[PDB]
């Protein structure tokens, strides 16, 4: 849940294949975690776009030296990968 812990994203992304990646992230750190982890996993961001719907942005377009409270991706967000 929440407290006057460590804020944390938990992440749902789903590869093209319809596989789901899902991974807890800190809050206050880089959106670059973010694409480490996706690219970790064969989807680097050079390849794919990474989109959330809420509003539906690309979330590769962001600036990774930001945090994912910032670029509003907590506490809980569903991602889609897409080829370019």
């Amino acid at each position: 849940m929440s407290e006057n812990a460590e804020p944390v994203s938990k992440l749902r992304i789903r590869t093209p294949s319809g596989e789901f990646l899902e991974r807890r992230f800190l809050a206050s750190n880089k959106l670059q975690i973010v694409f480490d982890f996706v690219a970790s996993k064969g989807f680097p961001w050079d390849e794919y776009k990474l989109l959330s719907t809420f509003p539906r942005r690309d979330v590769t377009q962001l600036d990774p030296n930001k945090s994912l409270l910032e670029v509003k991706l907590f506490p809980q967000e569903t991602l889609f990968l897409e080829a370019k």
